[PDB]
């Protein structure tokens, strides 16, 4: 395989699939990454065996504890947590220098723990006023070209990995312009929409999006980073984004909230305690295979591990599952279709 | 397969080793029993593919959650759970009574679970008088006698379950001679011995089991109840114990101990913070096959769901083939030489 190639392959207005291809293995797009060295509750066979192409590890808590280093030490990240696919790393979410983590630093621990997928280190709150975020934007534009130098001085990582770029300008369109220029002008495998699900809400989420992801180049896939839930999904890829990743159903799944194609439920609630219905009605997923609401409802009542074994498996599967749905129904020419009638039964 | 047919196939001393034939499956003996409704951290499938051919589950903790008559709604635990082979329950470990649970309830309740093997209702403290010890070994007889009508007017239960009788009687040779006889008398499908690893010592307990189990039918299984580090079961065994069942695996390995052919080790140990190897050098589950000491110290470190998964399968299948090699040793004549090896190397 090439370091990085990203087709499309169908579209449907704003919305695109296709695939990237890595060193490591293809992913497919538009992709959901769960979140990890583990991914909680999860052995790594598992969550590929829910569809994943692709998981994502930060460089802020590997940077802890184990340590960067160390890993590397190891065998990386890779060997040390048998993924053997592609990992996408962010960055570590103050002086010009850095925070006390600097851009090469940054770039240096995601090069230890062998990244396939390199984030630019950046810095912005909401809300924001103008003046700050503009302050902001233009800081993590100056070490958005610093990331892509120590990127590129690095043969090995230059030679084996991608990198890629987030745009900033908080909620306005005139920085999220400049931030795009600015980016596209250094030049990245890849382009992130940083700086959204920070407390702004769906509905002004969807707006800047709309500006904001056609300004990224079109030929490169389009991340949204920490998105989201399975509605914000579905408006996010209809309005251009490839790649996206969340601790929600992890999460979610381990406080109770199973994902369905009807809306979200919590197992723990008493109307399950002799429900024998699988989670979804019509998930394909091992647990849904095998156990009923009852008994997840008596685990998590529980306290048991296996419950988070459980929920977690079933909610990453879902997930995989909708974006299955997405990649097809875009192939098709029935995404918009898709996305109303996914909306209509899930809420 | 036969309600039950315990066969023994090969001996070398006191030890023995053979088949329990039940209806959901066949028992190979020396046995050793996982204890669950969920064996901690681990899928049914995981419980099995260590070698585990039947499973412990408890007639207090269920009774109190979810319930016995809520699990015998929904279809019993071998479906609640979705494990298919072999259950034992313990009888739920103060009047003439019961205790506020009779013998009659316990049946009962075992009955509701589904129970294929199912234990006789019991009452002894160490140390205990001579007198004490009497008057408890005394009750649990007359309760065995109870637990065994109860278990007989239940048609369904005597016709597709087992029942074991739990021998009493302290440290003291007379009383368990009486409780031998008394329970020989009744007449059950396997004999345990009770009251032991209550804080006695491997030296008083092999002590004890050294006069105690000849007492028993020797055509009938000796289940040794809650035993126990691997070198009480080598000899337990080579006293006469066929069945044995112990949190240690599970609870240990949670904790951070990993059971190894040279001794447990704690895993926590900042000697396994770069440590490569698996951990064990010969041991072959899954865990050993896939991960190193380094990771599933950073895992257990870190309080990660993973680490205990990953902690208890190790143990487990430790268990598991150590009862293989148990089993093999005695078929082929060369047990006491394995146990005798065994303890050289692990201690
Ligand atoms: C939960 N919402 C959210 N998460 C964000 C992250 C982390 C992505 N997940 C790890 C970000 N990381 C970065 N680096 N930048 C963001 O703007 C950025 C913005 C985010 N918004
Ligand atoms: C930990 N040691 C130990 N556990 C015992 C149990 C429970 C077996 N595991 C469940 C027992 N259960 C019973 N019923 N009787 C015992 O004498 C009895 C004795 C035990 N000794
Ligand atoms: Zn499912
Ligand atoms: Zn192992």
């Amino acid at each position: 395989r090439p370091r990085f190639s990203f087709s499309i392959a169908a579209r449907e207005g704003k919305a695109r699939t296709g695939t990237i291809e890595m060193k490591r293995g293809v992913i497919r797009t538009p992709a959901f990454m769960p979140v990890g060295a583990t991914v909680k509750a999860l052995k790594p066979e598992t969550v590929r065996a829910t569809g994943a192409d692709i998981i994502l590890g930060n460089t802020y808590h590997l940077m802890l504890r184990p340590g960067a280093e160390r890993i590397a030490k190891l065998g990386g990240l890779h060997s040390f947590m048998g993924w053997d696919r592609p990992i996408l790393t962010d960055s570590g979410y103050q002086s010009e220098e850095g925070v006390t983590l600097s851009p090469e630093r940054s770039i240096e621990i995601q090069h230890l723990l062998g990244s396939d997928i390199v984030m630019a280190f950046d810095e912005t709150p909401y809300p924001a006023t103008p003046s700050r975020a503009a302050s902001s934007m233009e800081r993590s534009m100056r070490w958005a070209k610093r990331s892509r130098d120590a990127f590129d001085s690095r043969k090995e990582q230059a030679e084996n990995a991608a990198l890629f770029g987030i745009q900033q300008g908080s909620v306005f369109e005139n920085l999220r312009q400049q931030s795009a220029d600015a980016l596209a002008e250094i030049g990245f495998d890849g382009y992130a929409v940083g700086g959204l699900a920070v407390g702004e809400g769906q509905d002004e989420m969807f707006r800047v999006l709309d500006f904001s992801v056609p300004m990224l180049p079109d030929d490169k896939p389009h991340y949204l980073m920490g998105v989201g839930k399975p509605d914000d999904i579905v408006g996010a890829v209809e309005r251009g984004i490839d790649m996206f990743d969340c601790v929600l159903p992890t999460r979610s799944g381990r406080n109770g909230q199973a994902f369905t194609w009807d809306g979200p439920i919590n197992i723990r609630n008493a109307r399950f305690s002799e429900d024998l219905k699988p989670l979804d009605s019509e998930c394909h997923c091992a647990v849904c295979q095998k156990w009923s609401r009852a008994y997840i409802h008596h685990l998590i009542r529980a306290g048991e591990i296996l419950g988070a074994m459980l929920m977690t498996e079933h909610n990453i599967a879902f997930y995989q599952q909708l974006m299955q749905k997405i990649r097809d129904s875009i192939s098709e020419g029935r995404f918009s279709q898709f996305a109303q009638d996914f909306r209509a039964r899930y809420f």
